[PDB]
């Protein structure tokens, strides 16, 4: 009763799709390229994610067993583990940081079911991609975006899952960096950049920030409270983004292409309903992304893990 996992595949050869300096305007045939030969990746993630959403939402063990499953296959298949194939770009890196951001917050949803042997071949794993998407960083080279953020992601729910002090503290640190880079008016300098997509990558660069915070909460520690509640900042200015892009429109000279905000809005109403703006946001859901863990929605009002 628990289907068979695709084989993991130790490297990825995903495909840069902005022509432009702003990384704003697509190349159709480039975004089908790497739709294409990231599907695979893509539909396990959807997979870990629904599975681990299955057991939040019943408490079904066999639901979260066969999470473990599929998550221990692709660990002694050594998924991932392998070259980060560069094409245009550096998407096959960035792949591998989202990748780790679904598994191990699908591990986590379902860790409370994994057995000694379970552990002992999923927590090497995480950790393994953890410290590898962990070295991109090490360069100053590299520009700590929003890509940042999201990296800090998987090494933050892998620190929490395998009990890794290093990974925890060097997720601390990527959520520091994005708060940190919050303005006064909410905007976050490179994310501005993006032209038409600026308010896009705003609400790109929160849903993590927040994912993070929430992980925290679940050690106990609260890091929404950090530098005079700043994501509250960029919360307020994606929010007001979603409804009129008008500040987005005048403060980039780009007009900004449609958005609505995504799944944070599920955990930050709770933590900050500042007087119900993000309720019209709710209202849309339920919201499912599982590079943030699958079932926003669920574990917003239920929790990312069924027990402590
Ligand atoms: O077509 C979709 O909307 C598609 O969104 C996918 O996620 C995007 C994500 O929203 C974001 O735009 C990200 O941006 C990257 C970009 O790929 C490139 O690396 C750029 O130069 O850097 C960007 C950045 O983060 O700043 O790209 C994601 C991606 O997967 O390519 C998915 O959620 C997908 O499932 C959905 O259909």
């Amino acid at each position: 009763a628990c289907p068979a996992p695709p084989p993991g595949q130790p490297d990825i050869r995903a495909i840069g799709y902005y022509t432009d300096k702003a990384g704003s305007v697509i190349d159709p045939a480039l975004q089908q390229q790497n739709k294409d030969a990231t599907a695979p990746l893509d539909r396990y993630a959807a997979d870990v994610a629904r599975m681990s959403d299955d057991y939040l939402r019943n408490g079904d063990p066999a639901a979260a067993q066969c999470t473990l499953s599929w998550l221990g296959a692709w660990a002694d298949d050594g998924a991932m583990l392998g070259q980060m194939i560069r094409v245009n770009n550096d998407q096959s890196f960035y792949m591998r940081q989202w990748m780790l951001d679904a598994v191990a917050m699908a591990y986590l949803k379902v860790h409370d079911q994994a057995n000694p042997q379970q552990r002992a071949r999923i927590d090497p794993w995480l950790q393994k991609l953890a410290r590898a998407n962990l070295a991109y960083w090490d360069n100053p080279k590299r520009r700590r975006n929003n890509h940042y953020y999201w990296g800090g992601l998987g090494v933050l729910a892998t620190g929490l899952a395998t009990d890794d002090d290093a990974l925890w503290q060097a997720g601390h640190a990527a959520f520091q960096k994005g708060i940190d880079d919050i303005q006064d008016d909410g905007s976050l300098p490179l994310e501005m950049a993006r032209g038409q997509r600026a308010l896009h990558y705003h609400d790109y660069a929160l849903a993590p920030l927040v994912m993070m915070a929430e992980l925290a909460r679940l050690r106990g520690q609260d890091w929404y409270a950090s530098r005079n509640h700043a994501i509250d900042r960029l919360a307020r200015r994606v929010i007001e983004g979603s409804r009129d892009p008008a500040w987005f429109n005048q403060h980039t000279g780009a007009a900004q292409l449609p958005l609505q905000a995504s799944g944070w809005v599920e955990f930050y109403r709770l933590r900050s309903p500042d007087g119900g703006v993000f309720d019209a946001a709710h209202a849309r859901g339920p919201f499912h992304s599982p590079r943030l863990g699958g079932d926003l929605t669920l574990m917003a009002t239920h929790g990312i893990v069924r027990t402590p």
